């Protein structure tokens, strides 16, 4: 009843969705040129590439690892939706697992700096319900790790759930690094179905937009067959009515996540001190978008099964990646995330709570479990 | 001004993607399954998996061959999409190239008979613009080919252009292959962007619809994480969006199908006999769906050049995709495709052909050039 996800949809989503279906140009139209456009003044990085999804984005992104271009792994977290790491099994990789840090529920970046290794073609690193990686620290470790090596990794950021965040001041899309969003339909930015890549210069921009379509510059003369593709391509295309729903949900994303923003500072500010309650660690040089809220919990059934009695929706989200059957070659032990595992645990802080809902969740979890 | 595709959208549409909008269930809802059945129903064969585009659901097929499962060739036809071959890559399989038969623009089945090695996983046929491929034969070809192989290489007929296309009296995907289509903005009837695969049984059914997203059994706990990935997937489902418009679409694309089939009837008695004008073959046994009307014609260049001062668009549609850079390797001579590739145009035929617009093609084309 009260939910720990919700799909943000402005109102204005029915109309304009009603002009682009009558409009004649549902692909490769100009509603999605100005989708990329807004969110690329907004991120302060003009070099969207928008996609159907972010998985698809992960994987065209990881194409670049496996594809520079015209034995190999990919070093990532276990800790996510499985989404972010198929793509890397998609692209002919191997994926090889870092350990999370108990404390941000991210990438260890120091296990990283142990494990990175001539045949890492690609770093994957998810900023976990949109909590920021401490992205100098990860320059730093692929930096000090890849000194020799004659090609660095390509470092890929999954901001599937952090829209908003930022970090240093400057949202994520601006670091330098290969960065991925999500717009599907409970991301507090929709599209429907949708995702985008921003790219850290004009190569990657280029390269990208058109393995997006085929490999086909789509500028050339396709009505007399007069192109070449020199690099085979995806149809990742994100279409004129995502794009639509994109503008739409921008106009009234940032008071969500004003909401977002302002919930999480009551529970941090509430939930302190409680035992049996360990928060997630919080730095002032990043700001967090806070998709979910985390909370480390003793006896997790107890706790949850206590919040839903009470009309509060809970969930772990995720299973660890590495106990999958179809990646049982690559499984190896890692500490950090065992620690965390079984504790691990998502409470709604979403903009559809109201004041009394936040102080019910909080009243709640006062009460034991 | 007369165009070549044109985008096929019910005036109902608003209608139903309202009501998608409005229910807060834009991924994994009943609608989708709604429109999955209907297409079923109207093919003739239930096993209808929609994606979120035709290309996926041949980079989905294709991953049959490659992971049957828990070195390898595909025999294609270059005179196609493009989207129709790089799954092929995507899965990381090897091409080999099937000559054209230049009477159908469709693969030269015999051809085909002496490329079939222990080395083939997979065999696409292309039913270009809707005209259906002899699949009698193909299967004939097959069998014949692969008597002692301990396994028959998997079969996939991209449908992307034939929605409504029938052979030997049956839709096409019930003749026992592994069946893509596309409902991609022009394609006759569309969902904005998606496609569906049609599959011959049960297992390849299951099988499908698992890896359609990310190998998750969708009837298992995932918010506590009680669940298992045994063979690993990608995110290729059709949202809700796309099945509403799917099934405003489903209403009216009989009648835009019949003007299809009239216009071509039209120019097949009114384009015979042209000097320099050379149609397609037209069998008894099979009813093609004309998404555009072939032919191949002296001095393309000229021809089409023509038309365009006529108000006419036309257009080659793609290039041979073996003479892409991104292939060179696989690069082979193909003597059939070789006599058609520089005479092959395409002319509208359509459901917005108006009685006058259509006289306007055969007047203009027997101005000569
Ligand atoms: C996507 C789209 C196209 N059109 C018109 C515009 C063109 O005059 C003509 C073809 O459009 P496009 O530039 O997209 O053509 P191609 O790039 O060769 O590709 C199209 O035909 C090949 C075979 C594929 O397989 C593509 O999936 C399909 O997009 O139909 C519209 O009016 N609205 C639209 O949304």
């Amino acid at each position: 009843m009260i939910p720990l996800s919700k799909v943000a949809m402005s109102p204005d989503v029915s109309t304009r969705v009603s002009a682009v279906l009558s409009s004649g140009r549902l692909e490769h139209g100009p509603t999605v040129a100005e989708y990329e456009a807004a969110v690329g003044s907004r991120i302060g990085n003009p070099r969207v590439v928008s996609v159907n999804c972010g998985t698809a984005g992960l994987h065209l992104a990881l194409s670049l690892a496996a594809r520079p271009g015209a034995p190999g792994e990919v070093l990532t977290t276990p800790l996510t939706f499985e989404g972010t790491n198929w793509p890397i099994l998609a692209n002919g990789l191997r994926i090889r697992w870092v350990d999370v840090d108990p404390a941000t529920l991210n990438m260890d970046l120091d296990d990283l700096a142990a494990k990175i290794s001539p045949a890492t073609r690609a770093i994957v690193v998810v900023h976990w319900l949109g909590y920021p990686v401490d992205l100098n620290r990860l320059r730093a470790v692929v930096d000090r790790a890849t000194a020799g090596y004659d090609r660095r990794p390509l470092v890929v950021e999954d901001c599937a759930q952090a829209w908003g965040a930022t970090y240093r001041g400057a949202p994520l899309g601006t670091h330098g690094n290969v960065c991925v969003y999500s717009t599907g339909a409970i991301k507090i930015l929709t599209t429907g179905s949708g995702g985008f890549v921003v790219l850290p210069d004009d190569d990657l921009y280029d390269r990208l937009r058109l393995r997006r379509w085929l490999g086909i510059e789509r500028a050339s003369d396709r009505i007399t067959g007069d192109y070449d593709v020199a690099e085979w391509g995806y149809r990742f295309i994100l279409n004129e009515i995502g794009g639509a729903i994109g503008l739409s949900n921008l106009e009234r994303v940032d008071e969500l996540l004003r909401r977002h923003r302002e919930n999480a500072a009551f529970y941090d500010k509430e939930l302190a001190g409680i035992d049996g309650v360990e928060q997630t660690e919080r730095a002032d040089d990043r700001e967090p978008a806070f998709w979910m809220y985390p909370l480390k919990v003793r006896d997790r059934p107890a706790f949850m099964r206590r919040l839903l009695d009470a009309g509060i929706a809970t969930s772990v989200v995720s299973r660890r990646n590495d106990a999958h059957s179809c990646v049982a070659s690559a499984r190896t032990t890692l500490p950090g995330l065992d620690r965390v595992a079984d504790r691990v645990v998502h409470i709604p802080v979403g903009w559809w709570l109201t004041e009394d809902d936040r102080s019910h969740v909080v009243e709640t979890i006062k009460s034991g479990w």
